């Protein structure tokens, strides 16, 4: 069902994240974090604080698709074990010291040609595939890209509503 779904959405905000490789999309889908540019995690930091839940749309790049999307349930803390991301390209491990934990709610695909119907009052009212990363996606579009995507009937959003 869609209950507990829109449950979790309701006030939320969303932010674009855009992976340059599939192989660290993979690693937060298995370990529950992600890691951003300084610029971005100060957003996610300030965003946390001030909503309900902070959504994350991940899409990686020239993939045509949306990968999943996840809740912000930490801050960023730096510290803890390296995460063995694929660094980027002109991206340190420094750079990426700032790890998110984050709850998945839906780890299944969205192709982009699903969503052109979709446009982003926050980029110029352009197609919500199209943005950098953190990209901020405005409540309502951001609503309906989340609700676009297929059940992902192995996760239970239990956990994830206690945290709010
Ligand atoms: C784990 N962090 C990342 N992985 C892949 N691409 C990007 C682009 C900005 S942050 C980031």
């Amino acid at each position: 069902g869609t209950s507990k779904l829109k449950y979790v959405l309701q006030d939320a905000r969303f932010f674009l994240i855009k992976s340059n490789n599939h192989e660290n999309v993979s690693l937060a889908k298995a370990k529950g974090v992600w890691s951003t540019l300084p610029v971005n995690e100060k957003k996610l930091n300030l965003a946390f604080r001030s909503a309900r839940s902070v959504i994350l749309i991940f899409s990686v790049r020239e993939s045509g698709k949306f990968q999943g999307f996840a809740r912000l349930s930490s801050e960023s803390h730096h510290g803890g074990s390296p995460i063995h991301w694929v660094l980027p390209a002109g991206m340190s491990a420094k750079m990426l010291g700032g790890v998110f934990k984050i709850d998945w709610i839906c780890r299944r695909e969205l192709p982009f040609t699903k969503s052109a119907h979709l446009t982003n009052p926050w980029n110029e009212h352009k197609p919500v595939k199209i943005g950098r990363d953190g990209q901020e996606i405005e409540l309502e579009c951001g609503t309906q890209l989340c609700l676009l995507f297929p059940p992902d009937e192995s996760i239970d959003l239990y956990q994830v509503i206690h945290k709010m």
